[PDB]
């Protein structure tokens, strides 16, 4: 789709089987997500907000579902205010920003 | 321009005066300066994201040339570890996510 920007750019997306809401963000370099349960191990990643920087949770290769299009990916786990679709992931569905 | 998603989608503006790279965000609802002065009255506003809070200067009516298009509107003025880009600004230059 075109999306302008009036509104907040939210789509659902697919994760573990959930469906969830998250922002198109294309100033997140990393996708963050809110706590939830993923498969397997987990490394540790600081993150630089605006606020400041947090401790995530960096889990690799997850398969997920943005508005109907499908990426494997790294998903970050933590205390974010909202679920956001970072760089990461906006690449793989091939999501460019146009005027 | 179509701008891909690769790297950070930094863009040249021109801000009262001073030239800045700034972050095309959709994830911002509005616009987010480093320090630095701006004519007319304001008025203090927290804002918050991953890390947690910070404490900005609103101005409105402010005239931004965002990648040579000029567009008007409210510019929050504090310390955000980068310039940000937000939708009242984008709408104003008609940029749009494409996927
Ligand atoms: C979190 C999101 C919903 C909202 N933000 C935009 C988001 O795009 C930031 C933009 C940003 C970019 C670099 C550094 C700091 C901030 N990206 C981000 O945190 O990305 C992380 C994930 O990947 C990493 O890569 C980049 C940093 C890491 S915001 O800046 O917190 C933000 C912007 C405007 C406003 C508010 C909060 C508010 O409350 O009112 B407001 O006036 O509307
Ligand atoms: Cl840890
Ligand atoms: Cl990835
Ligand atoms: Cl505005
Ligand atoms: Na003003």
């Amino acid at each position: 789709p075109q999306i302008t920007l009036w509104k907040r750019p939210l789509v659902t997306i697919k994760i573990g089987g959930q469906l969830k809401e998250a922002l198109l963000d294309t100033g997140a370099d990393d996708t963050v997500i809110e706590e939830m349960s993923l498969p397997g191990r987990w490394k540790p990643k600081m993150i630089g907000g605006i606020g400041g920087f947090i401790k995530v949770r960096q889990y690799d290769q997850i398969i997920i579902e943005i508005a109907g299009h499908k990426a494997i990916g790294t998903v970050l786990v933590g205390p974010t205010p909202v679920n956001i679709i970072g760089r990461n992931l906006l690449t793989q569905i091939g999501a460019t920003l146009n005027f």
